[PDB]
């Protein structure tokens, strides 16, 4: 899977750890292996959310299965938690898209998936 | 819904005020409420549109319904002329990718808009 | 097409000419003109694959048709092949999301492709 955060928070208050903790919390939800995770945090950007520039997130989640309504209740639920505990968002300023991909149309390692 | 551009544009072309023109045409646009659109403006990049790197601009709107053939091509045109006056970046030289996405696919504040 | 890379690589470790090469080798790949052809390269980037900051990159490719099994195979070969050769990416350390997209949903010099 990949996960792709941006945010207007600064660089200096994204912890050490928190690619690796992302890391860790994903591979736990999805049931993938860590190895298979790819995280991607962009912070100092110029954002705004409800025409106001607090704290904000926006986010995606891409995955080749385990992707679904009650799936996806679960998974915004453990990352607003992230989101809110180590970045101060509020959870009512973060979006996630969630991307239920085919195995056909994710590259890697010189071929896809399929 | 979600609003993101991309471009080679410096920082400081970009207007005080754009992410609240942007969010306030979004919000008639699409009809859709102001305080649930979010902006996102990434100035300096590195990027070419033809092979050339005069000024051009990556976008991308999200929403929840609101996206259709006629729709987008009212917005296409909104959004060009704002690029355009804003940032003059000619609007041969934008993309727009609009993705009409499922509620079960969008996550906000610990769970989904399903 | 619209191609994006977002890696952890330094900027002055993307060698001269890299958005040209890419212009050309994916007009050459996809059939389509050059000077329709966009690229954005995002280097320095915060990022983990696998919960490992060792070089790596998470990447896009976004078309009106040329999307298949076969084709994005070929897509990723090329692709991975010139992250390796050019920002020496190991190709098992890069994603790439592949995208179909209608006409309709494309926007560009104030309208759509539909
Ligand atoms: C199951 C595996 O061995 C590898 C994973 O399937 C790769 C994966 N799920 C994956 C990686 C990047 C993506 O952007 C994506 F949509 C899915
Ligand atoms: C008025 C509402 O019910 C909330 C909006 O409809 C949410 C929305 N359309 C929306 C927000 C962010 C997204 O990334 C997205 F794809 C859709
Ligand atoms: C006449 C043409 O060949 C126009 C191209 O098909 C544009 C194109 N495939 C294209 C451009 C930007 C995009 O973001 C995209 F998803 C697709
Ligand atoms: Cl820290
Ligand atoms: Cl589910
Ligand atoms: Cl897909
Ligand atoms: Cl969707
Ligand atoms: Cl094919
Ligand atoms: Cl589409």
């Amino acid at each position: 899977p990949m996960f792709i955060v941006n945010t207007n928070v600064p660089r200096a208050s994204v912890p050490d750890g928190f690619l690796s903790e992302l890391t860790q919390q994903l591979a736990q939800a999805t049931g993938k292996p860590p190895q298979y995770i790819a995280v991607h945090v962009v912070p100092d950007q110029l954002m705004a959310f409800g025409g106001s520039s607090e704290p904000c997130a926006l986010c995606s989640l891409h995955s080749i299965g385990k992707i679904g309504g009650a799936q996806n209740r679960s998974y915004s639920k453990l990352l607003c938690g992230l989101l809110a505990e180590r970045l101060r968002i509020s959870p009512d300023r973060v979006y996630i898209n969630y991307y239920d991909m085919n195995a056909a149309n994710v590259g890697w390692n010189n071929s896809t998936f399929a």
